[PDB]
């Protein structure tokens, strides 16, 4: 209906006109959004539930000072972390499939997934 959603306490924006993973992120960074931090599966679940089939760019990436894998918010979420399924040979960054998430090429451009936290109350 919209590219915007709200589920419970966040919303969602989807920016379609695809990008890379840095790309997706300066971007939902110049308008107060930040790269999708997924809190557990209530989340997982219903947010690939119904995604565009085409996939996307989450904020999770390879932090190397930290030398893991880390979200845009340095706090861990609940959500089972399998991060080693993962190879640094494929890619780097995080999208989300409709399937399940894979990392590779934060240069391999997709969707962004900018998500907010709404606090307050709308009016």
């Amino acid at each position: 209906e919209k590219y915007w959603f709200c589920y419970g306490i966040k919303c969602y924006y989807f920016d379609m006109d695809r990008k890379t993973w840095s790309g997706c992120k300066q971007t939902c960074q110049i308008s107060s959004l930040s790269l999708l931090k997924i809190d557990n599966e209530d989340e997982l679940k219903f947010l690939q539930n119904l995604a565009p089939s085409d996939i996307s760019w989450i904020g999770f990436s390879y932090d190397n000072k930290k030398k893991d894998w880390a979200w845009i918010d340095n706090g861990p979420s609940k959500l089972a972390l399998n991060t080693t399924k993962y190879n640094i040979r494929d890619g780097l960054c995080m999208s989300l499939s409709k399937t399940r998430l894979d990392n590779g090429d934060c240069g391999k451009s997709y969707i962004c997934i900018c998500g907010k936290r709404l606090d307050k109350f709308p009016h």
